[PDB]
């Protein structure tokens, strides 16, 4: 019964998830040892199963800017999660140059135009830098519907917000995210970026899509420094066709693959 085979698919579901997992933020990390935690990472953050082939092709983008402590939190504990979920991953962190106002939706966009030049990636997860999963069965990739991946947020009494909240960590297919056009580039602090996303989502007949809650549960990192959904459907049916990934301009300063990360430096402008 011998010949010439191709590894197989990996399954389903990981056999080597562990389902509830401890949280804290009072220890210090350091990644030289996580990066000797977890020597099958690659160079820019990059790892995919040995032996079985995953249909998860995912790029994970972090928006961010002078936290390096909680993205430190970050990789500690989502590395050796999305390993054990066999997925074909990579990490990306969008650092945004300068002090002018932070601009979350504009970073994620980026990452998704980055993140694609360095490998064919089909699944794409947006996850803010202090949102760490507290059960491993919350799967870090697509499915057949938008998916929201923070459901039940211990800043929000892990409940979710609102029906529609999109917030947090969510993911998009290559098809999904390229049929909405993106998301936002326009705001800057205003709030509400990610129920423009939601809007687009629901215009273009897309629903969502979430793991159970129990274990959807995630914590969130303070920092020194409910939500109630926002309108402006009627503006995200004007506008998304003409703002979002077709529209998208910044400039790359700066790129930097880490063991554990890669992390680009871009200058995406102040509100115009
Ligand atoms: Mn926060």
């Amino acid at each position: 019964g011998r010949g010439s085979a191709s590894l197989p698919a990996c399954p389903e579901e990981s056999p080597l998830l562990v389902g509830p997992m401890l949280i804290e933020f009072n220890m210090p990390v350091d990644l030289e040892l996580v990066a000797k935690q977890n020597p099958n990472v690659k160079m820019g953050g990059r790892y995919a199963p040995r032996d079985c082939v995953s249909p998860h092709k995912v790029a994970i983008i972090i928006p961010f800017r002078n936290r390096q402590e909680h993205l430190k939190y970050w990789l500690y504990y989502l590395h050796p999660v999305l390993q054990r979920q066999q997925l074909d991953y990579g990490i990306y962190v969008i650092n945004q140059a300068g002090d002018t106002i932070f601009n979350r939706a504009k970073l994620l966009n980026v990452g998704f135009q980055e993140a694609l030049k360095d490998y064919d990636y089909t699944c794409f997860v947006f996850s803010d830098v202090d949102l760490i999963p507290m059960n491993d069965h919350n799967a870090y990739r697509c499915f057949s519907q938008p998916r929201h991946i923070s459901v039940a947020m211990d800043k929000f009494g892990f409940s979710l917000p609102y029906v529609q909240y999109f917030g947090g960590v969510s993911a998009l297919s290559k098809q999904q995210f390229l049929t909405i056009n993106g998301f936002p580039n326009n705001y800057w602090g205003w709030g509400g970026e990610d129920d423009d996303i939601f809007n687009r989502l629901v215009f273009r007949g897309m629903s969502i899509s979430r793991p159970n809650a129990v274990v959807g549960t995630t914590r969130h990192i303070r920092h020194s420094r409910n939500p109630q959904r926002f309108d402006r459907i009627a503006h995200t049916k004007e506008t998304m066709l003409s703002d979002g990934l077709n529209s998208l301009t910044y400039q790359v300063l700066d790129v930097q693959r880490y063991p554990l990360y890669t992390q680009i430096t871009v200058d995406i402008g102040t509100p115009s």
